[PDB]
């Protein structure tokens, strides 16, 4: 049908029927007559499967003879969303596979919709992992993501009278066909025990084992025929375990348990033993793994030149103390050989500054759980602070403010401290981010070691982020500009000499309005909703945070409600608001703006004075596959964190590549983005880092702008009384208690220079050729936010390897 | 190489090859370089599965379109052992897939000994469910077995010291290619709630949910191209199960325990909540299941014409009030026609006359977990006892001792008595414990209803115990009377027309020899242990319980051993004793027995004197593949149970098929085999039921055989002072003490009848030529233990459905 989705050969096609059939027959021992849309949903998966096999064999074989640099990639989240229409992207399959399909009289569509997200994430940082997998393997670099195969992946969120209700993501029902299950790589990992210390060293001793058993998926590269590997790891209990009887056997579930869960709190610390079973899981397992194909080439003086090994924040911090404790215990190495080596191999990034974020453990559980780490964490302190008092004679203060163990009630070990001394470099996430952490939280880190201090502003994959979720755009642009940009997203500045061309700007607008027609029929089918297409789409989907300030925008809503209500009958821009994103179950004020929104919704959707004016919808379980639907279909992106809070965020860049304007303050990426499309192709509000600062100083009081902003005093007044609750009056005193007294965020400061800036939205909305210049502006300099440049950069200053574009062989 | 392995033709070689060569690419991502024995063991595994699947397919569809009768086989237990042999035996794909394999530089046999057992029973009852797969597929009945898919199936077990430890049989960690999961015909299983009473009758609320999720097994029959199914449930938890968040998830193991483990007792009732859930959730899922296939042909007058459900002892008894509740409460039948079609739905399969074997649920239990479930039970009493009022009118204690309510200190439900009263056909196992069925436990009920009570003596399938365990002995018969015998095992009587033949004389002892050479060779590899193969292979195995009297061998054994060391310098006939079998983990006295085993060992294989004239060796990890190694490889069978408590044995058959002689009891289906061959060629000793009878009347004193046999009392001295216990001279004053004084199956009182027969034994085999003529008409006469007759006259006398030999078309 379209030109980017590849060829349909009649002999492919042919060949990927008979295939369809035989894997229907004999893979899911199903006839014609009884299978379901989901048995021809597997079929075309097994079918597609097959294309990967040869080039994941010749891919890893590769590796074998070359012996390249090894990249591993540790997170405890990989965000991969569904899997069959990226092979198909990657492999050039999805033309044929339309056809193929269709030929059978079956929609390929239809099937694609019954496959489950992976959710094996929150979301910014779980979704980096997946974009950073898709750029290493486009670019030929022999990496790995390693992680753990979570049973249970993010929580299905189910809105009930409003609330968010959780239930299980049980994403293996009906059996995961992009995974190979490889029981023979099967290593032990070891908890508690005791340390004995001998003649020959420290030795760790009756230690409780649990087998780590891997998962390998296939991350196949952009046409470049290389498929590289996601191995996660599954927790099994040794078959003598607790070896009445019967119990013995049912106990074997504590030991599973360790990769039953993805705990599901999104920039937040929870100090709880099985998450730091889990971080040590994974960084047990996958150290053993890297030692055993690093020796299969004694002298660990090349390690470093052989193997990078990249921490996705500090939930892999324990990687740094672990192979010292290899380097040290096992291969009886030296200890400043060992640490050289560790250095030079580990490099850490730096996702928040937020303080409720950073992983400070307890030692009295580093202590039961981890006796002989935390040995090494005393020892790697000692001689850290050493170097410390060298450079820094007499100021004891810095020495209790870089030291790896906090002191107070309860000791903790500050993993983010543990993470600098251990590695080379140390990376933030946006260019804001990285100078906020030499100004402020690791200002002291800096001072001694300057040279490990790197920016890495983030990116998103243009194959899934574009390709796949926004056909039609990426169409009309190849028909202007070719194919080359999907692997050199730079190349769409060439369209900055099509702002003034018509045709150009007729087809920019058509696409959107096609996404929007798309997504409005897609809410009116699963969820039962009759939204206007001609409306603005202002869409604001990420998790539920205060930082994040869905309440700022919920502040606006009720504003534009107030002022229909004042003057019915004068004309407003019509809107369609849009917000979506789970919470973390425990996190109490994030399910509270959800159950407020939503009352916005049940009051403003049902008034007949506004009609078709101002709609607000909830979109319900906001994952990988929903922002695949609802960022192409979007015309105004919100990035609306207070200043200094959104280290990066990512969902701003996938907006800006999908046609959407962005309303933001100069948080995060959002100041990168602005620069490279222009201030003024930019909707900025709001205080800066240095405005925040300045009100920090003096003291926030939200009483000020309550007292000064007349519109502001009537929506808390609407908020208390109960205009948004009738049978709960109280329902909200916690929302209005803290926006009025313990506001951290400063939603009151930002509300006046936002609303104006939305009136701004509106006025350029009512000429859509200028709307779709402006678009158009947006689009043509979002180059910069590929995750291939971001993992080039990774990849020449971090990991000392080159990219490269050139195909294997097939 | 051998004819009844069927034909390698060049073509089916070839093909074997090309898909061998696909799934180690395609399915198990290995090129030759990295496969392992494993990966090889599973793309035959694959390709073998590949010629199931249309004969499956066509299968169920010809069953749609015919529409016949449904047999429906309720079992907690499916001892299935190894599926790939058996199935290339089945398909005659033996020798094609052995010159396939050659062709590729493997060894076919090698890689068989690489799949696991599924050892989902404990073992005669369990391996009947097998057997009768197996012969239900071979007569081409539209027949499903559906039980339980256990994660951990019967313990593996280690000797240490001498002592048992169980291990548990992780038997899918490598995962299984023979089951189909089938998560769409997910069904829902109920536990707890209440009864509400309403107008419109009785009412289960407030329950539990539990899913019960299938996997199909394919059943392929012998050459007839039939392939049932073999159903066995998962328990899975709703996703809405629990749901602070964390522990919600990790307790969704609570609901999926029901399926976890099966329970390791044999001929033994444990009362445990666990097992109660295990009957309840495989007879809730399996009853909804054969209620929609039925209603897919309103009107159940017509329901036992279209189905028949057979109950593998009272395992599945709540199948009577299960099928009455879904009758009565949901399809509002009323109760009188209910229970009709539900008596003429279910027979009923009884397996022991040992008390402790009998169901006997405590009330309490089942008012908990199945309130509704014993409603209908008290009201199926009610009108049982109220036809037995009418019929014995007066007799009060027959009210009492019928009544499905055992009264006590608890109240317990008889289900044997539940299951008589639903059942159209009670059946025992052998004809001897049909008829002590009769005259003892259920007098009483075959005085009310004479016409239920049948006897169908057991089989085994000859498919697995002889063509697949031993295909020498089967080719040699092959060799003389044609290939039909396989299908039709009472062609082996043509073989008595062969036993003056000096030819088959000569090959019948070479195979024997063969064989034994053979298992040898397996002892001194899997095992480091020495045997003498021109020795008298004495084999008693079975699990380990004090009825079956391991005791009574191990007092032979030490006979043997204390007439050697009082006349050295005397010839006897050498012997390798072999005992093996399990004990229940829990089952004290039987973990002692195999420790005694072992320590008989330990003195008699050392002792210089001795040399190679006698061997003890205790056979680790009895299970169904170790079966088909030794069983081979016997020459003297032990069925030396106390007469009247082995209800059939089926291990007795399997021997008398590969060339064994039996030493044992008129007990059990030991009557039957020796009135097949003559008594005359039969080892038989020992009391009958009457004597052990007349016994039990004037009381059974074991210090009266101790007393009187000389021999006997060296035995019991020797075991009291720690002759076979150096270092412990105590260990053994359990066995002694019950020896002495609590001795149920009365050892010492067939003691010295077991050693004089033991001396015929001897006696005969110095005599090659006629233990071998002895041996012929054993096998030519063991045609009736065939499951292809026991199927056949279930099918005619119970099920009201024809046997058929004729083939499906390919
Ligand atoms: O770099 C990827 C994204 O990382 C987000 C983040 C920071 S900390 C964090 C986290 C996620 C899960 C569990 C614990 C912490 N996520 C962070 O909040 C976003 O600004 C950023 O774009
Ligand atoms: O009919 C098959 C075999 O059944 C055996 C049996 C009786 S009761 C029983 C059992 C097995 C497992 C759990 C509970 C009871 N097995 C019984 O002990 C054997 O004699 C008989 O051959
Ligand atoms: C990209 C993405 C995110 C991150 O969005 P932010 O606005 O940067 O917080 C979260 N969830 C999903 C499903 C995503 O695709
Ligand atoms: C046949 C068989 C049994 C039953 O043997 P009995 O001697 O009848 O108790 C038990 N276990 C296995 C593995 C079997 O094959």
């Amino acid at each position: 049908q379209i030109s980017v989705r590849g060829l349909a050969g009649v002999e492919n096609v042919t060949e990927l029927k008979k295939n369809f059939n035989r894997h229907l027959h004999f893979t899911l021992v199903k006839d014609r007559n009884v299978a379901t849309p989901r048995d021809y949903y597997f079929a075309l998966a097994h079918t597609v499967r097959d294309h990967l096999v040869g080039r994941w064999i010749r891919t890893q074989q590769h590796y074998y003879e070359k012996d390249p640099k090894r990249i591993y990639y540790l997170s405890l989240e990989f965000y991969m969303g569904r899997t069959l229409q990226n092979t198909m992207v990657n492999l050039a399959l999805e033309n044929a596979c339309d056809e193929a399909t269709y030929q059978l009289g079956l929609d390929m569509e239809e099937l694609e919709e019954i496959e489950e997200d992976a959710g094996l994430g929150n979301g910014g940082l779980g979704r980096l992992a997946a974009c950073f997998l898709d750029s290493m393997a486009t670019l030929g670099l022999a990496a790995y993501g390693y992680g753990i195969r979570y049973e249970f992946g993010i929580f299905n969120q189910k809105i009930c009278g409003g609330w968010q209700m959780e239930e299980a993501d049980d994403w293996l029902r009906y059996g995961n066909p992009w995974e190979k299950a490889r029981p023979e790589f099967t290593l032990p990992v070891h908890f508690y025990g005791r340390v004995e210390h001998t003649s020959q060293g420290a030795k760790w001793v009756d230690t409780q084992v649990v087998l780590a058993m891997p998962y390998d998926t296939p991350v196949p590269g952009y046409r470049n025929n290389v498929v590289n590997t996601m191995r996660l790891w599954s927790a099994k209990a040794p078959n003598d375990f607790n070896l009445g009887y019967i119990q013995a056997v049912l106990d074997r579930n504590l030991a599973e348990n360790i990769s039953r869960v993805l705990y599901p709190n999104d920039n937040f610390f929870e100090g709880k033993e099985l998450r730091l079973k889990q971080e040590y899981f994974v960084v047990a397992a996958t150290l053993q793994d890297i030692i055993r194909r690093f020796k299969s080439s004694t002298n660990f003086d090349a390690f470093p030149d052989k193997v990078a090994i990249q921490l996705n924040d500090t939930h892999p911090s324990l990687a740094i103390p672990e192979l010292m404790r290899v380097l040290v215990d096992l291969e009886r190495l030296d200890w400043d050989k060992a640490w050289e080596v560790t250095v030079k191999t580990c490099a850490y990034t730096n996702h928040t500054v937020l303080p409720e974020a950073l992983e400070r453990w307890p030692v009295h559980l580093l202590e039961t759980l981890l006796p002989r780490h935390l040995q090494i964490i005393y020892e790697i302190n000692q001689r850290f602070l050493n170097r410390v008092a060298a450079a820094f004679p007499g100021d004891v203060d810095r020495l209790r403010r870089m030291s790896l163990v906090e002191e107070g009630a309860v000791k903790r070990i500050n993993m983010a401290h543990l993470c600098i001394a251990g590695s080379h470099a140390v990376n933030g996430v946006a260019r804001i981010h990285s100078e906020i952490l030499k100004k402020t939280i690791f200002k002291d880190f800096y001072e001694l070691e300057p040279h490990k201090f790197q920016n890495k502003t983030n990116g998103i994959t243009p194959r899934r982020w574009l390709v796949l979720c926004n056909p039609g755009l990426a169409e009309i642009i190849a028909e202007r500009i070719g194919e080359e940009y999907i692997s050199d997203l730079d190349q769409l500045r060439k369209l900055l000499s099509y702002v003034d061309d018509e045709a150009f700007i007729r087809d920019v607008a058509k696409v959107k309005q096609e996404n929007k027609l798309k997504f409005a029929a897609y809410l009116e089918r699963e969820y039962k909703v009759h939204i206007n297409p001609n409306s603005l789409f202002d869409v604001q989907v990420k998790r539920i945070h205060e930082y994040k300030r869905q309440l700022l925008n919920c502040l606006h809503v009720i504003t534009l409600y107030n002022r229909i209500k004042k003057e019915p009958n004068k004309f407003v821009v019509p809107r369609t608001v849009m917000i979506g994103g789970k919470a973390a179950p425990g996190y109490h004020m994030a399910k509270m703006i959800i159950k407020l929104i939503t009352a916005i919704g049940d009051v403003v959707n049902h008034d007949p004075v506004v009609g078709d004016r101002l709609r607000v919808i909830f979109l319900e379980n906001y994952r990988v596959s929903l922002a695949e639907k609802v960022i192409p279909a979007a015309d105004l992106s919100e990035q609306i964190s207070t200043a200094g809070t959104e280290a990066s965020g990512t969902g701003n860049m996938k907006f800006m590549l999908n046609g959407a304007l962005t309303i933001g303050t100069m948080d995060g990426a959002n100041v990168e983005m602005a620069e490279e499309a222009g201030e003024e192709n930019f909707f900025i509000f709001g205080m800066r880092v240095e405005d925040v600062d300045r009100l920090d100083q003096r003291g926030y009081n939200a009483q000020e702008y309550y007292d000064r902003i007349p519109e502001l005093r009537q929506i808390i007044e609407q908020l208390s009384s109960g205009f948004f609750s009738p049978k709960q009056p109280d329902l909200f005193k916690d929302i209005v208690n803290m926006l009025m007294h313990h506001d951290r965020f400063k939603v009151f400061a930002d509300y006046e220079e936002y609303v104006k800036c939305q009136e701004r939205v509106s006025a350029l909305y009512k000429n859509p050729r200028e709307w779709t210049r402006m678009v158009i502006r947006n689009i043509a300099t979002s180059g910069k936010f590929s995750s291939d440049r971001t993992i080039a950069q990774y990849a020449r200053e971090i990991w000392g390897v080159e990219p490269s574009r050139q195909r294997l062989p097939a």
